[PDB]
């Protein structure tokens, strides 16, 4: 629904590049880090691999 990126990206088509949701973890299991370049969708607890 929204993201705050400090790079030059096309905000009209940026929201369809969210990180892949693998499981229930930190950042849907995509990064295992502190932050991701883009926020994962909020409902990654129900829809993930
Ligand atoms: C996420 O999935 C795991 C199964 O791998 C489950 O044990 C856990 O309770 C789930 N978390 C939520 C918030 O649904
Ligand atoms: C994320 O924050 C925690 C808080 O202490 C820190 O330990 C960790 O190093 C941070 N992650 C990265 C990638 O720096």
């Amino acid at each position: 629904l929204a993201a705050n990126l400090n790079e030059n990206y096309d905000t009209g088509t940026l929201f369809s590049k969210s990180p892949m949701q693998w499981d229930n973890s930190s950042n849907a299991g995509f990064s295992e880090g502190n932050h991701t370049w883009l926020p994962t969708s909020s409902d990654y607890h129900t829809v993930n691999v």
